[PDB]
């Protein structure tokens, strides 16, 4: 492992919005691929279901269009319409409190899953512990 191991409670019966404390976001994935965030919440594509491949590995997929969450080899999100290696992410308690998500291919690189403060993605390289950009909390739909 290059990472720790404790883990957020919750589980995965029922879909969620992953919130960004960072800036205020909610994940989301368009239908064309983009992934971005937005602060509607009435917004169609940020309802997501996570599910549990290994123990602390996951996939997260949009349940409005199917889409998996992935980053690519640069550190970019983006929607695959399949689960490749690129759409598993190590999913990590972190403050005690928060939820990230760290890609699993690029796992020895420290690339997480991140929102800036202006709602864009940020890329994996700019990404690393510590940040508030990789905070997430899971949120009822």
């Amino acid at each position: 492992h290059h990472h720790h191991f404790n883990l957020p409670p919750g589980n995965y019966k029922k879909p969620k919005l992953l919130y960004c404390s960072n800036g205020g976001h909610f994940l989301r994935i368009l239908p064309d691929g983009t992934v971005d965030g937005t602060r509607d919440r009435s917004d169609q594509h940020i309802q997501l279901q996570l599910s549990a491949e290994s123990v602390g590995e996951v996939y997260i997929k949009s349940t409005e269009t199917g889409q998996y969450l992935a980053m690519d080899t640069d550190g970019l999100l983006y929607g695959s319409q399949t689960p490749n290696e690129e759409t598993l992410f190590l999913e990590r308690l972190e403050e005690n409190h928060y939820n990230t998500y760290i890609s699993k291919k690029h796992a020895e690189k420290n690339w997480f899953v991140g929102l800036k403060k202006n709602g864009s993605c940020k890329r994996g390289p700019r990404t690393h512990y510590g940040q508030k950009a990789i905070l997430f909390l899971p949120l009822p739909v």
